[PDB]
């Protein structure tokens, strides 16, 4: 049921935040600070920012009702990166590597 599937989601989230993936996960740890990065168009282009700390807070607060809602947020975070940046940018390469980790483990979701 949803509670058990959400445990698997929490396991994925913990893995994405773990040292094992830190070389390419680090940009996604916290909300994009557009002003600090000089990305003064970020909030005009990205209507729904997302990052792993926000996913974690939502999981901790039981905001996600099912695994599909969790997966939509994780995928939104990657999509924002693919939307904002040229496809050859280093941050896009990092997003793609982390999303591979996510999608292959999300596919192992139990019944
Ligand atoms: O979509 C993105 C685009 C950009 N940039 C900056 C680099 O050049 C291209 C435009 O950055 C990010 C980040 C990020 C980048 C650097 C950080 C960061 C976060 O948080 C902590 C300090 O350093 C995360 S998604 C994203």
């Amino acid at each position: 049921g949803p509670m058990e599937q959400l445990k698997h989601c929490n396991g994925i989230l913990k893995e994405l935040l773990s040292k094992k993936h830190a070389a390419y996960a680090w940009p996604f740890y916290k909300p994009v600070d557009a002003s600090a990065l000089g990305l003064h168009d970020y909030h005009d282009i990205i209507k729904h920012p997302m990052d792993l700390s926000t996913v974690k807070r939502k999981m901790e607060n039981r905001d996600y009702r099912d695994a599909q809602e969790f997966a939509a947020d994780v995928r939104l975070m990657f999509s924002n990166c693919y939307k904002y940046n040229p496809p050859d940018h280093d941050v896009v390469a990092m997003a793609r590597k982390l999303q591979d980790v996510f999608e292959f483990r999300y596919a192992k979701m139990p019944d």
